[PDB]
């Protein structure tokens, strides 16, 4: 059981060694396409591709390829699509993407520039009066509105398939204060801000799999899908004990390489689910309780 495996790592002093093991059993399987010479400038990092038997296809004749995971969990019944933050070529192949899969939100939890480097393309409209045209995938994406709050942004963006005309409301949650290879400020502050997507209704099985991404899209994006996974499954059965993190994560790198980059983060996503648990078994109360403690003004 978590809380009680969590205590025995703290006091050993073994995060380190736990992480390692699931390093060491994680899957390995072939990133063909995503290696093929013409798509090297698609991967934003040579070290993290997709698996070919769960990368997401475009649908165009000319290169299907993104760097993009589909995440299936099928015992938790949620889907994710995991990608890295676009690049200055990419961003119409994001947006095709988000469209084909018919994905409600889009979960940022990077900022463009992170320790003096650039992680991730301006891909989004950041004023209303200046949209977006991405002329390879012949789509359009216009800022609707914002709700800026102090770590984290929330943007009503209206995706347009300019051959059929056809519009979509598409939400951008933006986790504005979580560090490149770091973990959150609270369990509640990361808590709040999940609930607030699931919220939302973009993780709900009536709409297309919620895009995740980060720089890379396996270490912050592994953290947030892992917590997401682990408390909807002590949902579904109640029981917090049956719940087995490691083997959650290690289910979810069958479908993506290095999800969990370090182990603080893997320490972290004990900590969430822990305490995500509370709300998970019956106490409505701590959800505000999260809200107060992450001070989002």
């Amino acid at each position: 059981e978590m809380e009680k495996e969590f205590e025995q790592i703290d006091k050993s002093g073994s995060w380190a060694a736990i992480y390692q093991d699931i390093r060491h059993e994680a899957s390995d399987f072939p990133c063909r396409v995503a290696k093929l010479p013409k798509n090297k400038n698609r991967n934003r990092y040579r070290d993290v591709s997709p698996f070919d038997h769960s990368r997401i296809k475009l649908h165009q004749e000319d290169n299907d390829y993104i760097n993009a995971s589909l995440i299936k969990m099928e015992e938790a019944q949620r889907s994710y699509i995991l990608t890295q933050g676009p690049l200055p070529n990419t961003c119409g192949h994001f947006w095709e993407m988000v469209w084909e899969q018919k994905s409600r939100g889009v979960v940022m939890l990077n900022r463009v520039m992170e320790k003096g480097s650039l992680k991730c393309a301006q891909y989004w409209p950041q004023k209303e009066e200046k949209e977006m045209i991405f002329e390879d995938t012949n789509l359009k994406l216009t800022l609707i509105s914002e709700d800026i709050k102090s770590y984290y942004t929330v943007r009503q963006l209206e995706l347009e398939n300019l051959t059929t005309q056809e519009t979509r409301e598409i939400l951008h949650f933006h986790y504005t204060t979580w560090p490149d290879f770091g973990v959150p400020e609270s369990a509640a502050s990361f808590l709040n801000f999940l609930f607030k997507v699931r919220e939302s209704g973009s993780l709900s099985p009536e709409h297309g799999p919620v895009v995740v991404h980060c720089s890379a899209g396996i270490g912050r994006s592994g953290t947030f899908c892992l917590a997401d996974t682990c408390l909807l499954l002590m949902d579904k059965r109640k029981d917090p004990s049956s719940v087995d993190i490691k083997k959650v994560l290690l289910e979810m790198r069958k479908f993506r390489m290095g999800l969990i980059q370090t182990a603080d983060q893997l320490r972290f996503s004990y900590l969430a689910v822990i305490e995500g648990a509370k709300f998970i078994m019956g106490d409505s109360s701590v959800q505000d309780q999260w809200k107060e403690l992450s001070h989002e003004d």
